[PDB]
């Protein structure tokens, strides 16, 4: 029971580093995404300039009836724009699904790590537990 039990805590050591290393893979897959984000996030930010900006000139100008073409054309500016804002929080999603599955993957590949190192240690006390009954029997 002691070449299995010394057995099995290989058959852990590997399951482990299996786990232990694809982990790895995790983390810089993970950060890969999130980098994304915390930019893509600076841009939905930085084009909200912009819309807010575009938004009031409307809003005046509006009131305030070149102008009518001038204004043609901030219409049209806000145009291009709501288009390519659609444009980012598709993207947002993009990671923000991708990364938000990362974590229910990582959490995961936590529960087996987690699960391997409690069998690990229920085996070393086995074994231990071995070493002083074959010492007690010898």
């Amino acid at each position: 029971l002691q070449v299995s039990l010394a057995q099995k805590n290989r058959e852990l050591d590997v399951k482990n580093e299996q786990a232990n290393q694809k982990l790895k893979q995790m983390v810089q897959d993970q950060q890969a995404a999130e980098i994304k984000q915390k930019d893509a996030r600076e841009l939905q930010v930085q084009l909200d300039v912009r819309n807010k900006e575009i938004a009031v000139q409307k809003v005046k100008a509006y009131a305030d009836l070149p102008l009518r073409e001038e204004v043609e054309q901030l219409e049209n500016a806000a145009n291009e724009l709501k288009l390519k804002q659609d444009e980012i929080v598709a993207t947002i999603t993009a990671l923000e699904k991708s990364i938000a599955t990362y974590k229910e993957e990582y959490a995961t590949l936590i529960r087996e790590t987690e699960q391997i190192k409690t069998e690990s240690s229920k085996v070393k006390n086995k074994v231990d537990r071995s070493i002083a009954l074959l010492d007690n029997l010898n």
